[PDB]
């Protein structure tokens, strides 16, 4: 049983600019936490980040061939824009949970719309890095009850 | 340190109709799980459910006088309709997390709008009863780091 | 207790506020007519009015426990605003007919939208008090063909 | 005293296609039941169906010269498209009740709009063929109190 | 034959209902006036009215074969609904003037939209029967300068 | 009872002056009511006051006003201005003329606050003038009822 | 002045920019034709043009004191922007006809909307200068009927 | 009889105006090509054209009684306006392919909406007369694999 | 000099037409009342009315150089159209109260939008001339300790 | 080289998931059929698929330098999102036909809008793999006789 | 004048209010810079500012009679509201460049729309006073290459 | 690199080749001009073009690590579609100026919306290649006053 965590564009910047501005937490820190959590449950977990939509689509297609059972995805800005991503997830038919670090509803009106949310199992937003850890918890329970 | 869990209208019906339809889980089951989780962390947790918007608003006002530090609220249908509830939460200035059992983005278009989400710390939807636990876990960390 | 007739807010004013405007007919007159009609068919009929949304939602929940088979509802202003009501009717899964005394389509544009109509069996509007009798006639035929 | 019942396009198909899914009831059956109801009250009742809008408009004009006192109209698909029909009914100034077999609010969004309903005495939808009878019962009461 | 006047649905009702309500003027009166006005200028003028959109479209096609140089059209309700009419006028490439007796901008908001106006040479509305006369005067001047 | 003027305060207005009286000020709902009652007494007009967080209670109070011979309602519906058709239908149903009041400027806030189910049926509206808006409404009402 | 003709901004440019775009016809030519036409009917006709909305509003006020019985107005660009003009015409309660040289429906979408048309007796557009004469003809018949 | 080709209003004009500039190809030419194509596959093919919506709706009804298996329809302007047509095709339940000679997406925004396209098997637009042949080829393969 | 009262276009017409219909009150009456009220508090009050937006903008600029502390403005029609006015008031940074005699919300939908209201201290509408007095009362309180 | 066939994102999944779900046909099968069809007409045909928008844009730029005369494109999800793709096709000025396997009008509303369709020669949707063959057939005719 | 610089309403306020707030730069300073820049290229340059729309329309008309070859215009608030200005510039057919000191896209949503931008040669916004110099530079190059 | 110039998709096509231009100017010409201009001011300038959004995003991230002080960006089509780009520029917090060669407001309505403009210092459009030079001039002034 395999779980894949996908991080969308710009998330690589976490913790890089003036770690007093938006905090010290990095993408690598998040991935480490998740890997450890998954190891504790004897679940294999892979992670992927890219700024390039095509790479993310290719990565989803590959997940199908690897037997991935569930995707945890923070599509970042692609949530609002990418029908290709939606069609990738639906095309491979791997269930997914959508996660955002920040509360997208508290920001500009264009951020209120998603091409993924309605097909997700569920969505977590605004709880920071712990959102990913919750999604993973849910996923573990669902894969190994 | 006190946490208040508020459940909105119709959530009292959980598990009542044909427990083969939408499942066996009851509101009372959810509350018992949360109370046990909070007790494990030595946090006092209250719960409240009502079908009446006024009762909910009155309960939020009371929370201010009780020193409640965080509200976990499943407003159910009121998320789409109640400005009064938004003004109650902002008026008492108690931070809150919004929770839904089901994925509201997968339903009718009118369910995509919330008078609360933009002012929440964050939102969890579609993860069933575990969403409330995740919220509680976040809240515990935040109140007692 | 077989058929339940629900009247929403302000309908208690019928026949009170100048017999000039909308005539001499009262809510109590309507209920009497309906009770007699139901008695003629050996059907038990209960009636309920409230200005309070929560009271109506509670009444609907009670109906499920009483074995009510069909609801005839004039939600009055709540037709345009109450998702809670929709969710109550759907949550107890009692079929309903929506009734309005007046022709809502002939009034302000905000009255053209309903949170109920699309889930009703059907809708009668603009036929005065007879609209409740027609609904009842339909309901009787359906319950006892 | 005369009543005219008008049926719009495609209603001639009722009961024709696979009567065991869309039902058995025909347009002629509806007419029979209305005629009988009218004959019981000693009211002359005419009926008309066409798939051509022009024929319907012409029929309405003829109704004016015949002294028709009330029109019961199921415009079917015309309700969403025909201003000409609205203008015919207003031009002759014969009051009308609008009827649909099916619940149009439960169907596609474009079916939610009507060029007639705001000018109708009232509207009945979703109650099957009994909606025409209810309309007729109202009309009889109104013409002969 | 040189000029064709087309009247749309319901205009045959002019002057029929309580000639004290909306006046004594008939369609026939208007046609007589326009015929005389055309004769004065040695222009052959034809007229047509119908409640059936197909008959109008056919008439427009016939105009092309008759060498009609300009159409004066009061499409009545069809202005708001008929793309077929728009396409018939464009398809035969005969220039037209749109006329309405009443001020359509003063009525319901749906009457503010036309499938013809943008392709007309011009539009006259709200000037009663004289509007047709004005249109004819323009058309005469244009055809014989 | 009979009250010639009824003042109605919608949900959350009971919170006025309660949270950190340095944040949104010291003025309380009770202070507003006392000012209005003194103003009305000065004109020999009977005034009643009502606040609730429950929409049904407000509707019930409006119905009760009819039976008490109330001649004008001064109403701050607060959040219900944007959501309550029931409130509109209560006021229209009893046919008591009303003036709509808001302490804050609603036009300066979120876009959903720009829409009201009441304003178009009000005699008029006062917003953004704080507690004085109620007094002005009351002054207008007094003039209209006793010219 | 019994009839007042108002021309809005930019109409002073008619005939100035190239013998060809709107052709050789000038504002002064139009005014001379109208004056001659009105003289033929023994009607006093004044004219006014300005680029300044305030000057037009002022001129409409002055019309009320002069006993003007009808206004013929080409508001030009002000039709789409000026509520003040609407309120001036309604405030003095002088009936008016709206005229445009060009067919405003054939142009950009923002030209489709008028703050005047719905309060005009009627509207003439796209018939060039003759549109003003037609309006004048109508006005003459209406005043000396 | 097995396949019915329906052409909507104005399509009879094809090839009639100044063929050397506006196209030589005629509706009759299109029909003759399709008839030959169908004969080659031993499929019986009927054709129909009308400017009258009712004629088309009647024709579609008659198709059901003739055992037509598939309709190829160019509704022309009716595609944007006619619910009646949509309801006729759905009411007889005969699958259809929608064809347009021109590319409708390249024209006015109102031409981007169809009351048929969503219920068609598929749509071909902008390929001229070959679009019909392609539809026919698909239809032949589907009926006789 | 301390308080400036600005009246927008058309307000000069108050009391001028058929005083019985819109009443006897004039703009001069209003100005006299307000002058007397200000004199009673020892405040200097100036007044200005114009039909010309540029005059109003110029007036506001002058107010800055005269030390005006507060503007009471009835922009009339300009409220719905004039960004220039908004930018004048903001540019001079003089606080203002917006006043309307009539209830703008009770009128056409375009009157519901303001380019001023959101930057006003507050707004008074529908209370007739007394609205200007109330605004003045508020201003006096605010300016004097 | 003379014709280029472009497939957008996720089309590489065709036939891969449970060939009983959405069928056995693969992208390669489609390509083979088209290559054979082009060879029959002595036309060179190239094919290209990618999940990455930038690859597609680069491929289109390359086409210009290879003398490609026509593009047959299935942009898949990119049709709804990619202005870059539109600008590539218009920038190299190679005419194109848009193809879709499925009927996009039968799906979610966001799939009804295209950044390509209005600039395509034409569009084929919902006819499965044969849509590409039809497009190719048209293209051959157009390039050759 | 070869080049005319037009400043719209409220731009006379630049540098007047607390030159520490929005800076020390004045309208006169800008005009001086531009006049010097034009003198260096031997181009005659005029400037104009007004708070009155009519004055600006009159000044554009006067520019035509002075042989002005290009206009550089900062319409300020009039860019969102003035069709009269658009029609003045198009009517005299003098090409123009639109300039704004501030970035209008960064402000309220109503500032995102312009009645001039789509007919300008180009637009510069947000570069402060230098935007006028850049426009002038471009204009110089275009007039004297 | 002190200043980075970024060019979006399809701009590589400029000039000879022609995106359909009467014009010889290339992307390389533009870059040469800008490099020479920057060298004249002793500023280091880098340039980048790509048809791949991910490449651009990566390049913006790299700019942060290189100490780039200001970005001049012509996002071309991405301006309308890419939230990832907006988030990249905001995430690295490098100020930017948005440039377009053509006047985007003069084109299709979808080109009127930008995900960047509101966060840019400013915008230049429609001034051709000089727009970049202007931006560069501004930037130089700002970085070295």
């Amino acid at each position: 049983s395999t779980i894949l965590v996908i991080h969308g564009p710009n998330l690589n910047l976490l913790g890089k600019r003036e770690p007093e501005v938006y905090g010290h937490l990095t993408l690598d820190n998040i991935n480490r936490q998740l890997i450890a959590q998954a190891e504790q449950a004897s679940i294999t977990l892979d992670t992927f980040q890219s700024n390039w939509e095509g790479a993310i689509v290719d990565r989803i297609h590959q997940a199908q061939t690897e037997g991935v059972k569930l995707i945890i995805i923070n599509p970042a800005a692609l949530t609002h824009t990418s029908v290709a991503l939606r069609d990738a997830l639906l095309g491979v038919a791997i269930p997914f949970i959508e996660v955002h670090l920040s509360n997208v509803h508290a920001r500009e009106a264009f951020r209120h719309h998603s091409y993924l949310s309605d097909k997700a199992i569920g969505v977590i937003c605004g709880l920071g890095a712990k959102g990913y850890s919750f999604a993973l918890d849910y996923a573990i329970e669902k894969i190994q009850p």
